[PDB]
DNA sequence: TTCGTACGCCGTACGAA
DNA sequence: TTCGTACGGCGTACGAA
């Protein structure tokens, strides 16, 4: 069934997955096509397909292979926020790293590669200390990768599309500022308008807006462990 | 430019028969095919032939792809079954709201898919569904960036558990291969990894990984629960 | 193992009915 | 307003060196 089952038979398998997430970081996961990726390399389009049974395959060996880049330590350590935090914030710096996280993971399958089961032993190990149920610490943990998760897959939705469209955020927002002001007016969403200003040209930035909201989410898991 | 501000071509003054293709009518073509056969079938050939009409046809009053996927996206919303007001009961009333936004999602997985996450989606459904969820903390004396931030993790919950769920699904049409079907055959890899013995934890986790304990429904319920009780607590 | 050729998809530019 | 034709991409099946 996955690729984790399937080992490999100059090209190998790896080299073709390191000239991919080349070819991704450079000019976007889009360009990293069969044929580019063997281009990169001086392959044959199919010359790849011998070491990688599928494009959605290649793409799976895309992901362990980044998260590998991750700076952790081997014990996650008796200070489980710490702990958390740093996973978090080596997190966003990958994904940052590599935008096409986000849209190259489909979400589906769990990834068993090695370097996703070395990171999710960190994770779940924070909290395997204390005496909770193992779906009580699936959910804890869920609700943990999904505020990450869900912060950073936006920041990096902005990102991809600005490489895209050539449109950053603040000229996004400027160029709809007129769209808003009729939305403000018509007056039938009060809600939309008071939010505008800060939505618009945010008070505090990225960083401190990921740490705050990480930091009221560990402090709900530590109440949970009471 | 946005297709917000793009509005579609206007008809030539006649007194005369209308003549069936508009936007509207291609973006609801689009959501059928997409619903019966993966947004990746929605393609501009696929959705005007579900019309009749021919493919470049359809760009007269759609200007790019992109764009009527966004289209889409705004439609579906549409359909949340949700009052005008949200009620004094904001936990009832987000309960309410996620509930809904969940069946959406299984009903639309391409939902999931679609929606690339950058700009926010300013069609007149998610501006209305947006009113009431940002309506439910309204009430309540606390700073423009902190409201945000608190529906931000609550928005963060939701979507990240049902992206999962449809993850699964759509996984499902793709490949044939099922949930249930994909970890039995993993078995054989997962017994490979528990007995290498340098991974305790996922090894500790698997059974529950494997075959839940409590199903979908009931774990989407309990983590909002949680989630929704820390909210609770950060008003205080 | 390597890879050239080919098929059937896609989004959409162009220009005439 | 409609849309046929065409261009340059894609993943990958097939079959030959």
């Amino acid at each position: 069934v996955s690729i984790w089952m399937h080992p490999e038979p100059t090209l190998s398998r790896d080299q073709i997955v390191r000239a991919a997430v080349k070819v991704a970081d450079t000019e976007g996961v889009e360009a990293a096509s069969m044929r580019r990726v063997a281009a990169e390399l001086g392959a044959g389009t199919m010359s790849l397909y011998y070491y990688v049974p599928t494009k959605e395959d290649l793409v799976e060996l895309m992901v362990d292979e980044v998260i590998g880049e991750t700076r952790l330590p081997d014990r996650p350590g008796p200070d489980w926020r710490a702990a958390l935090t740093l996973a978090a914030n080596e997190k966003r710096a990958l994904w940052l790293r590599h935008p096409w996280l986000a849209t190259a993971w489909r979400n589906g399958h769990p990834v068993w590669g090695p370097n996703s089961l070395r990171q999710q032993e960190f994770v779940l190990g924070t909290l395997g200390v204390f005496d909770l149920q193992v779906d009580e610490l699936l959910s804890l943990i869920g609700l943990y990768n999904g505020y990450v998760e869900s912060f950073v897959r936006n920041e990096v939705g902005w990102l991809e599309e600005a490489r895209r469209t050539k449109v950053d955020m603040r000229e996004w927002m400027r160029r709809s500022g007129p769209y808003a002001q009729q939305l403000v007016d018509s007056g039938e969403y009060p809600m939309f308008a008071r939010v505008l200003a800060e939505t618009v040209a945010p008070h505090m930035g990225p960083d401190q807006r990921f740490r705050s909201g990480l930091e009221r989410l560990l402090d709900s898991i530590g109440a949970s462990l009471d």
